[PDB]
């Protein structure tokens, strides 16, 4: 059998995920072995396969985080585009079929999709529902609402009242496009390598001060980057939790309350109503540099990935999207969110209103850098020693000075 090496970041429940669909791929046929390697972190991972490719140990497929796709895109040489993998494979591929969303974030300027898409997510609000219902409380809609339940759910004894993983995705970059305000120039990167930072703003600024202050008597407690942060939720530490909708496999299996999920906390002093969240997760990227039979077998474990069955099967289990229209309508027409309410509510937001340029996503070029910026001016804002206007000018002129050595470099 040829190895198809898969190099990936999921972890926890998820991680076993990963390991039942290869698997069962490779149980169906009998020439080709996927084998998925957790490589740590995204940003790990991705580095892990970039620094593999001088001394040719690199996978096949690397799953990268939206983060990395102005950066992957750059690096013409280094990826196999994957509709030219499928084709020269005798594959098919229908990049119309993803959820529109999904295209417009990762398409290139010409609308083509270099990268397979597969674990792609919306951040929402979990919440302990046994733990409002014990406080008198009600699901929030607005940030208001969001301080006033903290408020009541500490008053009752919880250890705190709110917090958040992915921080930066989430109060920043999600909190830019639900507000229709912008997170950069030339439309958030798309419109050009001269971008510059733009969430350094007076709505951004009040909403993280606003956070902070919410730290005096333990309505937020900040718990930490990406999902370290999800034991407060799952153990009945916070009552609130914002965080990737692909964080449900893990709460469904871990959580002893009854839980559910809503659309992200609307700022009312930022705007009446909201616009729609935007993408993450990530993207499967084929890498260049390996022999026909290998591209074969990737070319197959792709297609194994497209179909709507194993796209629903994902997102039930995990949390993330149903990639596909196709895989919504079978989750659907299978009564899933009949069943599991609440488990539609990632794929609403992505698209609840017409997207604009703020609302579309983000491309920026060694965003993976701007991420660890953004979560060092913020972790100053929680421990008290910037306010939220300076942090953000910090977190704005530093990551200009990676996007000026991104620009430098891609020409
Ligand atoms: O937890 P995920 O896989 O939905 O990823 C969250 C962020 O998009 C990562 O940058």
């Amino acid at each position: 059998e040829t190895e198809v090496q898969w190099w990936h970041a999921m972890g926890g429940a998820n991680g076993e995920r990963v390991n039942k669909i290869a698997e069962d791929f490779n149980a169906t046929q009998s020439e080709y072995k996927v084998v998925p390697v957790y490589k740590g972190n995204y940003t790990e991972t991705m580095t892990a396969a970039i620094a593999a490719f001088r001394a040719k140990e690199h996978p096949q497929i690397v799953q990268v985080f939206e983060v990395g796709t102005a950066t992957m895109m750059a690096a013409k040489g280094a990826i196999y585009p994957v509709e030219k993998l499928m084709n020269d494979a005798g594959e098919a591929f229908d990049g119309d079929a993803f959820l529109p969303a999904v295209v417009s974030y990762y398409e290139t300027p010409e609308g083509e999709l270099l990268s397979m898409p597969f674990n792609s997510s919306t951040p929402v609000m979990w919440y302990n529902k046994t733990a409002l219902d014990a406080a008198g409380a009600s699901v929030p809609t607005t940030w208001d609402e969001v301080k006033e339940t903290a408020q009541k759910l500490v008053d009752n004894g919880m250890d705190c009242g709110v917090s958040f993983g992915w921080q930066s995705w989430v109060m920043v970059e999600n909190f830019s496009a639900w507000h229709n305000i912008g997170m950069g120039t030339k439309e958030n990167g798309f419109a050009g390598f001269d971008t510059e930072f733009s969430f350094n703003n007076e709505a951004v600024a009040a909403r993280l001060d606003g956070i902070a202050a919410m730290s005096e008597g333990n309505l937020f407690k900040y718990g930490g980057r990406r999902g370290d942060s999800l034991p407060m939720f799952t153990n009945g530490e916070c009552g609130m939790w914002m965080n990737s909708s692909a964080y449900y496999g893990s709460i469904k299996s871990q959580a002893e309350f009854e839980f559910g999920q809503t659309m992200l906390p609307l700022d009312t002093s930022v705007a009446d109503a909201p616009q729609n969240s935007i993408i993450g997760g990530a993207t499967l990227w084929v890498l260049a540099g390996h022999d026909e039979e290998e591209y074969k077998g990737t070319a197959q474990f792709l297609t194994y990935l497209s179909s709507p069955e194993v796209q629903a099967w994902w997102h039930q289990e995990t949390g993330y999207v149903p990639i596909t229209t196709a895989a919504y309508e079978l989750s659907k027409e299978q009564g899933f969110y009949e069943s599991n309410p609440g488990t539609d509510t990632a794929i609403q937001q992505l698209s609840l209103n017409t997207p604009t340029p703020n609302s579309r996503g983000l491309r920026f070029g060694n965003f993976v850098q701007v991420r660890d910026v953004i979560n060092e001016e913020l972790e100053a804002v929680w421990a008290g020693d910037k306010s939220a206007t300076d942090a953000l000018n910090a977190a704005a002129e530093r990551g200009n000075t990676l996007l000026r050595k991104f620009e430098r470099s891609a020409k």
